[PDB]
C-alpha cells in the first residue's frame, strides 16, 4: 500500500502509539520481574520506564514500516537492553549474542526462581520420572516437558526438572560440598542442580526465528479485529520466551517485541500482574493454553 523510502519496503499503514497512556505508574511496571515471592528502587523503576518509552517508539517505526521483520524488531529490543548495562559489562557480549550449540542453556531453580518448584509439582501435565546423575546418582524428579507444534513436527522447547527426594538430597549436597568443595559444586551444579531448567536446544533457533517472521508478517495486517491481534501477541510472546534466543536477556527482549507490536496498533497493554512472570508462565504451558490466558496474566483489560 505505502512505501517507505528510509527501508525500501512498502507497507500497510497502522495507527501507531495510541495518546491515552498507561499511569506513569503502570508505566514504571512494564518489562518488570514480579515474582510472586517478592524490588522497586529509583534504577528498577527508571528501568520499566525507559522500556516503555522504547516499545512505543519502535512500536511507532513499526507502523510506518520503518521495522520490516521480527529479525529487526529482536534488534532494536537488543539496542535498548544493551543501554542499560554498565559501561565496560563483561556479560555485555552475551546479552548482544544470539545462543549456540555449546553454550550455557540451563537455569537452576535456586532463588529468585523458587517460586517455580511448586508450579512444577504442581502442574496438571508434570510427571514423575527418574534423573540418572552422575553425582547425585538416580534421583525422583517430578518433569514438566514443554513442546511446540511447528509445521507437524512436535519439538521440545524447556524442560523443567525438581528433585522431591527433600531430606536424601540435603545428605547428598553436604557429601559433595565436601568431596569437591564449594568450588567445584557450584561448577557441576550449575548445569546439574537437582532443581534446573534445560532450555530449549539452540538447534531450534533458525526454524523458531523464521517462524517468529511469519507471525510478525501476520501481526502487522491492517485488518485485524483485536481479538485476533491479540492472540498474534500472545503467540509471539510465547514463541520468543521460550526459545530463548540470546545467551542472555532474552525475556526482556521478548516482551519489548510483543508490546512493541500491540503499541503498532495502538493497544496500550498493561503490566503483567505482580506474581506473574512473563518469560516463565510461557515456558511452562502450551502455546494454546498460554494464548487463552494471555489476558487474565495482564492487569486490567
Ligand atoms: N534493572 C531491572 N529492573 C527491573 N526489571 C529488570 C531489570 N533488568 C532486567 N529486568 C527484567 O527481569 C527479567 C529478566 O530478564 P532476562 O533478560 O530474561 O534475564 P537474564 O538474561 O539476565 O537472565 C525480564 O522480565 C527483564 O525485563
Amino acid at each position: 500500500t505505502s512505501f517507505n523510502e528510509a527501508s525500501r519496503t512498502s507497507f500497510r499503514a497502522l495507527p501507531g502509539p495510541s495518546q491515552r497512556q498507561l499511569e506513569v505508574y503502570d508505566q514504571c511496571l512494564i518489562g518488570a520481574a514480579r515474582w510472586p515471592d517478592d524490588s522497586n528502587t529509583p534504577e528498577n523503576r527508571a528501568y520499566c520506564q525507559s522500556m516503555y518509552n522504547s516499545i512505543r517508539s519502535a512500536g511507532d517505526e513499526i507502523s510506518r514500516g520503518g521495522i520490516t521483520s521480527f529479525e529487526e524488531l529482536w534488534g532494536r529490543a537488543t539496542e535498548w537492553r544493551l543501554s542499560k548495562l554498565q559501561r565496560g559489562e563483561p556479560l555485555y557480549s552475551a546479552f548482544a549474542s544470539e545462543r549456540t550449540s555449546d553454550t550455557d542453556a540451563v537455569t537452576p531453580l535456586v532463588k529468585p526462581y523458587k517460586s517455580v518448584l511448586a508450579r512444577v509439582v504442581d502442574h496438571e501435565d508434570a510427571h514423575d520420572e527418574i534423573m540418572q546423575d552422575n553425582l547425585f546418582g538416580d534421583l525422583n524428579v517430578k518433569v514438566y516437558r514443554q513442546t511446540a507444534y511447528l509445521h507437524g513436527n512436535v519439538i521440545p522447547l524447556n524442560t523443567f526438572r525438581v528433585a522431591t527426594d527433600t531430606e536424601y538430597l540435603r545428605d547428598r549436597v553436604a557429601h559433595l560440598r565436601t568431596e569437591l568443595g564449594a568450588k567445584a559444586l557450584k561448577q557441576h551444579l550449575q548445569r546439574y542442580n537437582p532443581d534446573r531448567i534445560d532450555h530449549t536446544n539452540a538447534s531450534y533457533l533458525p526454524i523458531i526465528k523464521d517462524h517468529l517472521n511469519d507471525l510478525y508478517r501476520q501481526a502487522i495486517s491492517s485488518d485485524l479485529s483485536q481479538a485476533e491481534l491479540i492472540s498474534l501477541i500472545a503467540r509471539t510472546h510465547w514463541w520468543a520466551a521460550s526459545a530463548m534466543p540470546d545467551q542472555r536477556g532474552s525475556a526482556a527482549k521478548a516482551e519489548f517485541a510483543a508490546r512493541a507490536i500491540a503499541s503498532a496498533h495502538g493497544i496500550e497493554l498493561p503490566p503483567f500482574r505482580n506474581g506473574n512472570v512473563s518469560d516463565i508462565e510461557a515456558m511452562l504451558s502450551g502455546e494454546e493454553e498460554f494464548v487463552e490466558k494471555y489476558r487474565s496474566l495482564l492487569d486490567s483489560d
